[PDB]
């Protein structure tokens, strides 16, 4: 009948704007399944679009339940679900478009639901869906490698990658048998060698700020998830036809991508839109229970006191994926 969640009403709230409220749990349609949820993973997305900075797409309407990327317990499934039953365990990415990874209960397509393995746990499955199939996609595709032993080798630079994109990055491009070149904060810098970065830089200093490899390495692709730079900094550091990829891309890297593109530009920058695919979440899903890609939890936050999770979201200083558990 009713359910615990998290609502914004408004924009410009931040963690004080989300309200504790108890809400009807949701019903599944016809390809919907109904999760008991047992852990919630947060992406940066989230609070920005309660500051209002994918207005005027997101959100579609007031009062919002934040998050998308789940996992937990099939507890119902509608009349067209063929793979799913209840007391199956899953990890899942609710739309974009309605939210609901905040609260007890959550509906997810069943086009985007995955089994979730004994081996993997719930909050380590949660934290895969945005960061991690974009950390994918992004190496897939513009990147061009492939993830067995087929593709490309090549130069890769992480920036940010103490994050969550981030961190799954540098772990999927060196099983892409690339070599991977790092930043992050003078903090984190043991962090991220122990991902498999072969080369670390402290963003604060001039290699690093100047993204300059010690090897002298030029760079064929940019996992790009920092924010604070421009394509000047790249441009003398990429390879002849590099290319950086912005996956969290501004209005900024939207006009860089337009005139590089008009213009024939060798080295080319590409904004990136995740395009969530079950058969890529399964994927990953395998490989952490694989043991070939770990999910680090920067931590975990009671639904109680979902607030500081949104808030340590907010301030961005997260190492790897913020989680919520009931």
């Amino acid at each position: 009948k009713l359910m615990h969640a998290l609502q914004y009403n408004s924009y410009g709230g931040g963690a004080a704007g989300l309200e504790h409220v108890q809400v009807p749990v949701p019903t599944p349609k016809s390809n919907e399944v109904c999760l008991k949820l047992e852990a919630t993973s947060l992406n940066p997305v989230d609070w920005k679009i309660q500051k209002g900075m994918i207005r005027p797409f997101l959100p579609r309407k007031f009062p919002c339940i934040p998050a998308t990327d789940v996992a937990g317990e099939v507890v119902e499934v509608g009349s067209g679900v063929k793979n799913f039953k209840a007391g199956d365990k899953v990890v899942a990415v609710l739309s974009h478009l309605g939210g609901g990874g905040l609260a007890e209960f959550a509906v997810a397509t069943e086009k985007l639901t995955v089994k979730r393995p004994q081996e993997v746990g719930a909050a380590e499955a949660a934290a895969l869906p945005v960061a991690g199939l974009t950390a994918l996609q992004a190496l897939t595709n513009p990147a061009g490698l492939k993830l067995d032993g087929t593709g490309k080798k090549a130069n890769i630079l992480v920036t940010a990658a103490s994050g969550g994109v981030g961190h799954y990055a540098v772990q999927l491009a060196k099983l892409a048998n690339a070599h991977v070149t790092a930043t992050c904060g003078a903090r984190n810098i043991e962090f991220v060698k122990s991902l498999g970065a072969d080369e670390v830089l402290d963003y604060k200093t001039p290699e690093g700020a100047a993204l300059k490899s010690p090897s002298g390495k030029k760079y064929d692709a940019v996992v790009h998830c920092a924010n604070g730079i421009p394509f000047s900094v790249f441009e003398p550091n990429l390879s002849e036809n590099g290319k950086v990829i912005d996956i969290t891309p501004g209005p900024n890297a939207m006009w860089t991508y337009a005139v590089k593109k008009i213009t024939m530009s060798k080295k080319q920058l590409v904004p990136l839109l995740l395009i969530p695919k079950a058969e890529n979440l399964e994927f990953m899903v395998n490989l952490v229970k694989e043991g070939k890609v770990k999910t680090v939890i920067d931590s975990k936050h009671p639904l109680s006191k979902a607030e500081d999770a949104w808030a340590k979201s907010i301030d961005g200083h997260a190492t790897g994926k913020i989680i919520v558990e009931p």
